[PDB]
């Protein structure tokens, strides 16, 4: 939220007298500060014949020069001020009607000299805008007329401006196309530069930013999460991979090992991806970038074939992976409805987790049961302190079948749910408090059970109370397996959701009141009895907070005066109370209750299909070495070499509907 | 909401005889009303030649005349009849095709004699129109080429209609141009008047109305909330701007010290103040005028120089100041996301208001906690009726360290809001209750624990009885540090709003059924027992109160009915009552208590950001001397003099997506 360009912004009209003073030089009141200054302020309004009159000095200064020194004794004159800007920075920081002609003056100038292709390439030395160089300024200025001269002049058209411009946050203080100046013209909708640019021979495209991104890195951080009006970002898009027309150009990573599809997943600029994923330019000699084969379609049936290279979870950071397990996206529903991507989810579930979801739900179930016969008939309230297990096969033979079973199944869990403690959890208060909750507390209920197993060998007289809390978190992680049915998946969630968003803050409210009336209700008694009379009344801070909280949920009585010591302001306050909690908080906790839920049921579909979108995965990860059957369609060749890439199958969209007559 | 012109309207076609019977003069029938109202009508319709003979004879009547009282006479002929009105007047308050070919014949009539300049410049003895003349009529009916012959008739372009035509409320009765000919053009969408104006040498602008006011205070009265369809007011307002060329134009206050500035603010037309303070125009002779500094603009990053006159609270009544302090806003939320406004707001809160909150917050938490243990471990039940502070250090030291912080932190409150009491809260049931609603609860707090110290020095046995309702009251007013957190802020406003809202309506309506139905149930009961058998009953008028309010809330019993003389009518007014209060009333209440609930649940960043904005100058009001680290960017100038304004820093904005190839 702040911006804080931190030095030195650039370009400012006041002007101070810090460079000038180490270079004194002085004939004429001031030689040279008095022929620095005007050069300025004349490229600044575009006066030529000033100019022209201000250049001719320059040459007449530099005509008294010792040896050689006079090509490097102009730059240190015209440039390296503060920060090694140039004359044609200050020409092409502003714009003028006069600005194509004092430039071929100025471009004539050094010329006459031996150091017009280092001084066209000058850059900064200012830490701020390292290597910033003066084609980026006409290429921002949109004056492809100028660079025209700028390409006749022969600089270097790939540059690296790594200044601190470029952020280390997100979408502050200073963008990122990615310090190279080709990028930038396709970023900033100059098509002509772009086509321009990459006709020229100098320009290479496969160089690597600083992050080691190319061109098309750049593109991805740029677009939307919806259709604009038109944008050029797509149609920039191909239009350097139509002049690509090498397949390996996508294949690039980054500092950070990222395909530019993966990056283009990781960003979440969703409607980009959907483009990225067709490409079905039909053309003979550039079907090798296309990903969209389509060859029986047959009105409103349409066969597919699709590219599938880093998609299925067959190598590290699939595009499935990372939509899945990301925080921080808006719109995750959209890509998953992306054809490719929502079939290959649908068929791994019709071949692969219906079945285990079912397995490790029955599992679980007869779990709970077998804790709960060996916690509601036991006998250990029929005095059996020390040495529980006897002889006659202790007692009976169930026993043994409840007691094995529960020991292998809690730490079974418990090494399962040791694996939920790896490398995830970025935040502590955010979403993956609103994913991974469970495995906090599925993982919590065994460690309860094998420390009362625990307690059951050194019988501490808190043996069954831990066994107790142990059952009723059980049950509780046993509404866990409630996201794949619509009708529950959706239900669960409303319960992690506003539980914690209203009831969290309505409880470091609702606290307040009643650590304040409460010692105000149990200040006035006046011990009066010492539990003799008052036994039907109020007592120490404790035994009034149990009441109030009961007269909180309608519950309670109230005639209860006996001993007061002045029983109206006791009345005065227990009303005033009432009808503060009962009458208005307790009710307006379920108006924001209600709200909130009207919002989670109209968003259904989303959190029902990506909870199944989540577990499945999971259980993928719980696949060791048997995969071949649980595979997708490998071995397809394009024509011409061997196997291209492995694609997937055949879809349908009953769209014929249109009107063309 | 009434209009109340109070008299005259003007311009009535139902016409007396009151005028014209005090000068008789009659020769024929009735010399001069059939002369004078047959100008009248002839004006009234506009024919030409009748009009052409009506002024013959009004020569052949002003031929036969005295010495030199020939023009004053006619005067007295054709105006001030009983206004001071004009033919000029009557030829421009209709309108007809005849109109500029019979005014030019009138205008040549009186050329003839010598009065002409005075007889143009006629204005209203009426009180009501006082000062009202000819000019302004031919600018309200839009007849420029009148105005034209008016200007080329030498009359006063500078008048001062001060009559009781603008108003002594805000938009009613009359509206409030600001009595000059000038401001009428402008406001009324002519701006070839107001060029054609402004281009005359006898043009004043920079006079003042009665209020002090300018042209530009005039335009502030204007506009609206809102983006119109291609309102007028802002292109006229930079267009008088344009040329007027000089800074002081803005910086004139009026009767009341307002700079133009700051009267907008005051009245809240907010959209114009983003116009006011942004003024971007570029022109080498006219930035004197601007505000907007950008030099350092690179794509979606910009730089920023903003004017900072009246705007930060180092002087009276910023612009800051002003909107956060007022009352009859609705939009005040705009106004606060501007740019300049936004950042100098947020910059302070990080500089110098979130230590400040934190520390208030830190001493007031600890002070219920003293208050709290010398409340509820205290051993005032333990029989010490005199001097409770004996000998052993007061029977112990950490009762002397609660003793004294309390004694301190009271009366240093207590001065602290004596400051609230100052010349703020204009209104009583209105948003000063709604905002100063804190200080009447604070200042309570402390005098309860002085006159309970008080209480303590003389013992007077309701001593512990002031100290419980100084206590519950102090956590009352520890919820008012809760406008600080998203997720509390919204909060503490909704039991503000809506319990004065709702429940203040429910409970003048709730009492009237339980004022009834309460005698109703006592005066069946025959007093049976003088409680020897209806202790297990009602009694007293007081006795059923409690127990139907009881029942309001869902609790009590029901099978009662041992003393009441004839007891189904008591049980049908029970059940009536019943039926009545819980099912309907207290369920009314809830709805329409969710439903305002949901109104400001939508509403909740406008309340956030304000109750910070509002403590932020309260904690800058509490600041002396110590003020130099605590500033904004100072000693700026913009290239030529020295420190025209001090400016502040850049923003940054994301939206160089747009679409022009
Ligand atoms: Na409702």
């Amino acid at each position: 939220s702040p911006q804080s360009p931190q030095d030195d912004v650039t370009e400012t009209p006041s002007n101070p007298n810090s460079p000038s003073a180490n270079l004194a030089k002085e004939e004429q009141r001031q030689k040279k500060k008095r022929l620095k200054k005007r050069i300025f302020a004349a490229v600044s309004e575009g006066c030529v014949e000033e100019l022209r009159e201000l250049l001719q000095d320059l040459q007449d200064l530099c005509r008294r020069r010792r040896g050689l020194d006079v090509p490097d004794f102009l730059m240190h004159k015209l440039t390296a001020s503060d920060t090694g800007k140039t004359c044609l920075m200050k020409a092409l920081l502003n714009i003028n009607p006069n600005t194509k002609e004092i430039v071929r003056i100025l471009l004539a100038f050094a010329e006459e000299n031996d150091i017009l292709d280092r001084f066209i390439n000058a850059e900064y030395t200012e830490e701020a805008y390292e290597g910033q160089t003066a084609l980026n300024i006409a290429i921002e200025r949109r004056q492809g007329d100028i660079t025209a001269v700028l390409i006749a002049a022969g600089a270097d058209v790939n540059a690296h401006a790594k200044g601190v411009f470029f952020n280390p946050k997100y979408q502050h203080e200073g963008f990122y196309f990615g310090e190279t100046p080709l990028a930038l013209a396709a970023c900033t909708n100059q098509p002509e530069i772009v086509q321009l640019l990459m006709e020229n021979e100098q320009t290479d495209i496969t160089s690597q930013d600083s992050r080691g991104n190319n061109i098309l890195h750049a593109l991805v951080t740029v677009a939307e999460d919806f259709k604009t009006q038109n944008d050029f970002v797509k149609r920039m898009y191909d239009m350097i991979l139509l002049r690509s027309g090498n397949w390996e150009l996508e294949t690039m990573r980054n500092n950070d090992g990222l395909t530019p599809l993966q990056l283009a997943a990781k960003m979440g600029k969703a409607e980009i991806l959907k483009y990225i994923l067709s490409r079905e330019i039909k053309e003979k000699p550039l079907r090798s970038l296309s990903r969209k084969f389509t060859d029986w379609a047959y009105g409103p049936v349409s066969s597919s074939l699709y590219d599938l290279t880093n998609v299925d979870t067959t190598t590290d950071n699939s595009v499935l992976e990372i939509i899945v397990y990301n925080t921080n996206i808006d719109n995750r529903h959209e890509m998953l409805t992306l054809e490719p991507l929502h079939t290959l989810l649908h068929t791994k579930w019709k071949k692969f987790a219906k079945y285990m979801f079912f397995l490790s739900f029955c599992f679980y179930f007869f779990y709970n049961i077998t804790l709960t016969l060996v916690s509601y008939y036991r006998p250990r309230e029929d005095e059996d302190l020390p040495h529980p297990l006897a002889l006659t096969h202790k007692m009976s033979w169930l026993q043994l079948l409840g007691r094995m079973f529960v020991l292998i199944w809690a730490t079974c869990i418990s090494v399962k749910e040791g694996i939920a403690i790896f490398l995830l959890r970025p935040s502590d208060l955010q979403s993956i408090l609103s994913d991974a909750w469970f495995h906090f507390v599925f993982f919590v209920q065994a460690v309860l059970v094998i420390l009362s197993v625990f307690l059951y060998l050194f019988a501490y007289k808190e043996y069954l109370a831990c066994l107790v809390l142990a059952m009723a978190l059980g049950w509780a992680n046993m509404l866990a397996y409630t996201r794949g049915f619509q009708s529950m998946g959706m239900y669960s969630v409303m319960i992690q959701k506003v539980i914690l968003h209203d009831v969290l803050k309505f409880l470091f409210v609702y606290i307040l009141f009643l650590l304040g009336f409460g010692v105000a209700l149990a200040s006035l008694i006046e011990k009066c009895s010492k539990d003799k009379k008052d036994c039907s009344s109020y007592g120490s801070f404790s035994d009034a907070v149990l009441e109030l909280f009961k007269l909180t949920i309608g519950l309670g009585d109230l005639n209860i005066q006996q001993n007061s010591t002045y029983p109206i302001l006791f009345l005065f306050l227990l009303i005033t109370y009432v009808i503060l909690t009962f009458v208005l908080l307790l009710n307006m906790l379920i108006a924001l209750m209600g709200e909130t839920v009207e919002n989670v049921s109209k968003e259904s579909e989303r959190i029902w299909r990506l909870q199944r979108a989540r577990t499945i995965l999971e259980f993928e990860k719980m696949l060791p070495e048997w995969l071949r059957s649980r595979f997708r369609m490998g071995e397809l060749c394009k024509v011409a070499d061997e196997d291209f890439r492995l694609c997937l199958r055949i879809n349908e969209v009953k769209w014929t509907e249109w009107k063309t007559h």
